[PDB]
Parts: C-alpha cells; sequence; structure tokens
C-alpha cells in the first residue's frame, strides 16, 4: 500500500475546490476517485484492488442517459469530498468512508426517469418501493455490487462497523429522494434556530448528513457560470425525454419537463435556485460554515440566470 495516486498539479490544486469540474476524460475518473477516498479516508481505508473492481462494476452499472451517468456519480462524490476536507474533525471514520461509497453509488441504475414517471408509466420498481422509488433502487443495486466475489470493500470492518456503515449509506442513498429533502431542511432550519441542533444526537446527524447528500447532488447549481449552463442542457436532455414519454401515456407534463416550452427555461431556473438550491445551500452554511462557497457560486450563478432572462446573455 505505498502505491499512491497523484493528479496532475491543475488538478491536485483545483480538486480542493467546490467548483472543481473533473473534466471529459473518463478514464481519469476513477484515479480522481480513488485520490479522493486516500486523501478523505486515509490510503489504508480500503484494500486498492477490492476499491478498482467496485469502482468499475459501479460504473458498469450507471447507463448512457445525458444527466444521471457516472460523471455525475463522481462529480456528486468530489462535492462530499470538497464538504469533508472543509469540516475534517465533525465526521466519524465510517461517515467518511460511507459518504464517497453513497455519493458514488446514489443514483446506480438510473434510467433518467422521475420517481413520478414510474408511478404513472406503473413500473414494477413502483411496486415493490411505494416511496423513494429510484432510491430504494439506488440503495438495492450498491448491495447487490457489495455483494460480488471480490468486491467487498468493508470486509475489513467489524460485524457491527459493517452493519453501520451500511445504514449510513442507505439513509444517505434515501435522502437524494428530492421530495424528503423539504420536510428535512425544515426541520433543520427550527433545530438550528431554536438551538437544539445537537451533532451527538444520532437522529440530528443522520439530517445533517440528509442536507450533505442533497447539497452534492445539486452541486450543478454551485459550479463557476459555463460549467452550471452547459450542465443544465443535460438536465434538460433528460426532463424533456420524461416529458415525452408523459405526452405518450396521455399527460400533458409539468412545464419544466415540456420540450415545446424551452423559452421557459430560465424562468424555472430562477424558479429553482430560489425555491431549492438557495434554501438548501443557506441551511447548509448556517450548520456547516466552511461550506458557504457553495452558497456563493449558488447566488452567483442565480444572478447569472437572471441575466439570461434580461437578454444581457
Ligand atoms: N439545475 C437544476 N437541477 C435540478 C433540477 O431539478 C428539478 C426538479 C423539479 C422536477 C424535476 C426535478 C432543476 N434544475
Ligand atoms: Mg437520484
Ligand atoms: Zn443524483
Amino acid at each position: 500500500g505505498l502505491m499512491q495516486f497523484t493528479l496532475p498539479v491543475r488538478l491536485c490544486k483545483e480538486i480542493e475546490l467546490f467548483h472543481f469540474d473533473i473534466g471529459p476524460f473518463e478514464n481519469m475518473w476513477p484515479g480522481i476517485f480513488v485520490y479522493m477516498v486516500h486523501r478523505s479516508c486515509g490510503t489504508s481505508c480500503f484494500e486498492l484492488e477490492k476499491l478498482c473492481r467496485f469502482i468499475m462494476s459501479v460504473k458498469k452499472n450507471y447507463r448512457r442517459v445525458p444527466y444521471h451517468n457516472w460523471k455525475h456519480a463522481v462529480t456528486v462524490a468530489h462535492c462530499m469530498y470538497a464538504i469533508l476536507q472543509n469540516n475534517h474533525t465533525l465526521f466519524t471514520d465510517l461517515e467518511r468512508k460511507g459518504l464517497l461509497i453513497a455519493c458514488l453509488c446514489h443514483d446506480l441504475d438510473h434510467r433518467g426517469f422521475s420517481n413520478s414517471y414510474l408511478q404513472k408509466f406503473d413500473h414494477p420498481l413502483a411496486a415493490l418501493y411505494s416511496t423513494s422509488t429510484m432510491e430504494q433502487h439506488h440503495f438495492s443495486q450498491t448491495v447487490s455490487i457489495l455483494q460480488l466475489e471480490g468486491h467487498n470493500i468493508f470486509s475489513t470492518l467489524s460485524s457491527s462497523e459493517y452493519e453501520q456503515v451500511l445504514e449510513i449509506i442507505r439513509k444517505a442513498i434515501i435522502a437524494t429522494d428530492l421530495a424528503l429533502y423539504f420536510g428535512n431542511r425544515k426541520q433543520l432550519e427550527e433545530m438550528y434556530q431554536t438551538g437544539s441542533l445537537n451533532l451527538n444526537n444520532q437522529s440530528h446527524r443522520d439530517r445533517v448528513i440528509g442536507l450533505m447528500m442533497t447539497a452534492c447532488d445539486l452541486c450543478s447549481v454551485t459550479k463557476l457560470w459555463p460549467v452550471t449552463k452547459l450542465t443544465a442542457n443535460d438536465i434538460y436532455a433528460e426532463f424533456w425525454a420524461e416529458g415525452d414519454e408523459m405526452k405518450k401515456l396521455g399527460i400533458q407534463p409539468i412545464p419544466m419537463m415540456d420540450r415545446d416550452k424551452k423559452d421557459e427555461v430560465p424562468q424555472g431556473q430562477l424558479g429553482f435556485y430560489n425555491a431549492v438550491a438557495i434554501p438548501c445551500y443557506t441551511t447548509l452554511t448556517q450548520i456547516l460554515p466552511p461550506t458557504e462557497p457553495l452558497l456563493k457560486a449558488c447566488r452567483d450563478n442565480l444572478s447569472q440566470w437572471e441575466k439570461v432572462i434580461r437578454g444581457e446573455e
């Protein structure tokens, strides 16, 4: 285990920043993830042969969809890495191990369709899992890959630590269901403001990890404008495909998913930053002050979308 991963100078420096873009070279993404695990967790956290086999099976189980693909998995993992590196002492050994794996696995086998579309289509997964449909599926796929021979990266954990890490991963992946975020953020807002937020309270830790998962999952809105703007195209490529599939079931989709209403995109992003993103990063900055650069970048991107609307770009 004297084999370190190193990145070229520009990446070695920029990877520490919240707004890092992992770049268009797919073959560098595994090495970027291993680099992050080594610095975030330690060079001993995982057996490298097992980790590499885990990563390549996870990659194979992401689909070639415009947005919810392998690049998203690694991008979301990198956002978690930056949060963990700016909040060193706040998180246990198992949490750091668990959360980067949770982020890598959080959208496993995504087909580019919302929980709503599965329900309206009457997909088998909607019968198996009544709520957080895709998210229970992502966690199921995680456990499946973990159970493949030579893929159990948690092998050296005790039985109790193993149940703990798999519970961190399960709660973290379920928390990426945006329908759960609204209630979770509201509850964290109340607890921070009334002064009852207690990081020794496991149910409180769970909620804070939940908000971090939402924060990492939405992190396209916290990049530099050229990345945010170009990621928005991939996000909308999926929304519009889903809108088309709604129209095939004889259902008018919400306007955000209707490709006849592309003109309304900039105003839809405004609503989304105001309703979801800004509140998310505001509450996260309150609980974890060193994540402030995410809120700042989100506010900058909101300002850029206001400029699109005024015809200034
Ligand atoms: N930039 C961005 N990122 C995520 C978004 O999700 C939109 C939700 C509303 C219904 C579908 C999910 C939107 N815009
Ligand atoms: Mg998801
Ligand atoms: Zn995601």
